[PDB]
């Protein structure tokens, strides 16, 4: 049985909160308990990567500071949708859906 892990999830973003933090859905969060990481990397299909600071605080998790570099540099707003492909570690692969324009 060779399967490291690949869970994929999509999230609609609210720019109002995505301005400073990436909110991970509680039900999906409950699915993966892990020790608190210092930094997590977000990989982009075009070749860029953003190192974000992510914390699991109690029951919940937020990718806070650093995520703003992603939102601002890649430019996403309410209406954009992201696909997160996870392995089994702190590797997050993100695909960005603009809308019609980025």
């Amino acid at each position: 049985m060779a399967d490291t892990g690949e869970v994929q999830f999509m999230k609609p973003f609210i720019s109002e909160k995505s301005s400073k933090s990436l909110e991970i859905p509680l039900g999906f969060n409950e699915y993966f308990p892990a020790p608190f990481p210092i930094t997590v990397d977000l990989l982009d299909y075009s070749g860029r990567s953003w190192t974000v600071r992510m914390k699991k605080r109690g029951e919940k998790v937020f990718l806070t500071v650093g995520w703003e570099n992603f939102v601002k540099d890649n430019n996403l707003e309410d209406g954009k949708y992201l696909q997160f492909i996870y392995d089994r570690d702190r590797t997050f692969y993100v695909i960005i859906y603009g809308h019609n324009m980025c």
